[PDB]
C-alpha cells in the first residue's frame, strides 16, 4: 500500500541493518526531540514483590513516553540479571501446552503438538522445521477468536498466575492499581516474521492498559494513529523491554515490520548472557530453570523474538455481556 503506515511498514520490513535505513528509529536504551519523561508510582510496588517477578525495584526503572502519543509508556529492560530466562522458558514450554490455544491447532491435533518440547530437546542432540520453529501465537486466559474477532465467556483457561503477578506489578508501577490480567496473546518470531497493522480494539473495556513484554532478538515497532492514513513512529524493542499502551494510545494502530538479526553476528543479546541465579527467593513466582531447558530456550532466541501481551477484557465487574 501507499498510505503512510503501509509505506513505512514496507520500508522497515525491507530495511537493511547496518546502513542509514534505521537512522529515524528511536532507541530508548541509548530521538531527543520526541522522547520524554514518564513518572512511575515508585511506592506502589514493594521492593519485595518486584523481587518476586524477577524485576529490579521500581525505583531503579527508567520509564519514557512519546510526544504526540500520550499514555504510551516505555520501560527499558527492568529485569534482574538472568530472570528473562524464566519468562522465555514459560512461553515456549508451559504456556504453549494444551489447554490454551496455539496457532499449530488449525492443522494438527493434541497428538502431534503434545511433544513440542521433547522434539526440541532432540534437535539439541542433532548438531549441525521443528514445532517450536513453526509456533507463531499462543493465547491464554480468555482466548481471542481470530475469525470472530471476539472474546467469549465460554472459551477461557485460568490465566497463568505467575504471569498475572508480573502483569500486576508492571501495571501498578504505571498507575494502574486494580488491573486484572484476564487475557493473553503470545507472539513468536523468526527473523523474517512480521505482525501486520492492527488495533487491539476487541477487549470490551478500553480504560485498562495493554502490557507488551519482549524477549530475545530486537524488533522495530511502529506506533501510529487512530486510522491507518497517519504515518507512525519507529522504535526499537530490546530484550526485557516493556510497553504500556494506556489512555489515548490504547486504541492506536501499530505493527512490528521487522525482527532484526544480532549486529555482531548470530547469538544472543548481551543482557541474556547472564543465567538464572541458583538461589531463588523463598516466596518467588519464578521457578528454577534446568540445564536442558536453558539450552533449548538459548538456541531458539538466537534467531527468535518472543512477545507477551497481557490485557483486561472486562471492566472490574462488567460480568460478560
Ligand atoms: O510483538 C509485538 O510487540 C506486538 C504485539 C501486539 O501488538 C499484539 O499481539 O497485539
Ligand atoms: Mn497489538
Amino acid at each position: 500500500g501507499e498510505d503512510a503506515f503501509r509505506k513505512l511498514f514496507r520500508f522497515y520490513r525491507q530495511s537493511r541493518p547496518g546502513t542509514a535505513d534505521l537512522e529515524g528509529v528511536i532507541d530508548f536504551s541509548a530521538g531527543a526531540q520526541k522522547v520524554i519523561k514518564s513518572q512511575l508510582n515508585v511506592s506502589s510496588v514493594s521492593e519485595q514483590n518486584a523481587y518476586r517477578a524477577g524485576l529490579q525495584p521500581v525505583s531503579k526503572w527508567q520509564a519514557y513516553g512519546l510526544k504526540g502519543y500520550p499514555g504510551f509508556i516505555f520501560i527499558p529492560n527492568p529485569f534482574l540479571p538472568g530472570y528473562q530466562w524464566h519468562w522465555v522458558k514459560q512461553c515456549l514450554k508451559l504456556y504453549s501446552q494444551k489447554p490454551n490455544v496455539c496457532n499449530l491447532d488449525k492443522h494438527m491435533s493434541k497428538e502431534e503438538t503434545q511433544d513440542l518440547w521433547e522434539q526440541s530437546k532432540e534437535f539439541l542432540r542433532y548438531k549441525e522445521r521443528s514445532l517450536l520453529e513453526k509456533l507463531r501465537w499462543v493465547t491464554v486466559g480468555y482466548h481471542y477468536n481470530w475469525d470472530s474477532k471476539k472474546y467469549s465467556a465460554d472459551h477461557y483457561t485460568p490465566f497463568p498466575s505467575d504471569l498475572g503477578f508480573l502483569s500486576e506489578q508492571v501495571a501498578a508501577a504505571c498507575g494502574f492499581e486494580d488491573f486484572r490480567a484476564e487475557a493473553g496473546i503470545l507472539n513468536y518470531y523468526r527473523l523474517d516474521s512480521t505482525l501486520g497493522i492492527h488495533v487491539d480494539r476487541s477487549e470490551l473495556d478500553h480504560s485498562k492498559p495493554l502490557l507488551s513484554f519482549s524477549f530475545g532478538q530486537s524488533a522495530i515497532f511502529l506506533l501510529g494513529g487512530l486510522q491507518r492514513d497517519e504515518a507512525p513512529t519507529a522504535m526499537f524493542m530490546h530484550s526485557g523491554d516493556i510497553m504500556i499502551m494506556s489512555g489515548f494510545s490504547r486504541l492506536l494502530n501499530h505493527a512490528v515490520p521487522r525482527v532484526l538479526p544480532n549486529p555482531e553476528g548470530e547469538g544472543l543479546p548481551h543482557c541474556l548472557e547472564a543465567p538464572l541465579p541458583a538461589v531463588l527467593p523463598r516466596d518467588s513466582m519464578v521457578e528454577p530453570c534446568s540445564m536442558e531447558d536453558w539450552q533449548v530456550c538459548a538456541s531458539y532466541l538466537k534467531t527468535a523474538r518472543v512477545n507477551m501481551t497481557v490485557r483486561q477484557v472486562l471492566a472490574t465487574d462488567q460480568n460478560f455481556p
